[PDB]
This record gives structure tokens, C-alpha cells and sequence, in this order.
């Protein structure tokens, strides 16, 4: 159902993903860490916090949604 104007993907790194609670920082960390990722957010989960990066994936939606999904 057009979840976005473009295909967005997410991938975990191996440098700036251990101690971070600021999504803004985690974003610049990725875009600054590589050249393929154009974004990224930070999330705190066990055992320790982790950082996730985002990049301009391919395809469009590769799925559907339809109306009245349920309750």
C-alpha cells in the first residue's frame, strides 16, 4: 500500500553498534561509516544496545495490503 516513496532497507553494522541511544547519531554514524547506507536509527535491546543503518534498497513494494485487514 505504498509504504514509502522509495524502497528502504536496513542492515546492521560492526563498529558503531554497541553503545548508542540517539537515533540521530546512529544515523550519521552509518552514512559516515559506509557509502551505501543513507540513514539509520538507534535502538536499545538486550543484551546491549545496538545500532541499525538504512540504505536505498531496490524494488517498490513486492507485496500487497488490501482493505479491511481484520480487527
Amino acid at each position: 500500500h505504498t509504504p514509502t516513496p522509495t524502497p528502504i532497507c536496513k542492515s546492521r553494522s560492526h563498529e558503531y553498534k554497541g553503545r548508542c541511544i540517539q537515533d540521530m547519531d546512529c544515523n550519521a554514524a552509518c552514512v559516515k561509516e559506509s557509502e551505501s547506507y543513507t540513514g539509520g536509527f538507534c535502538n536499545g535491546r538486550p543484551p546491549f544496545k545496538q545500532c541499525f543503518c538504512t540504505k536505498p534498497c531496490k524494488r517498490e513494494r513486492a507485496a500487497a495490503t488490501l482493505r479491511w485487514p481484520g480487527l
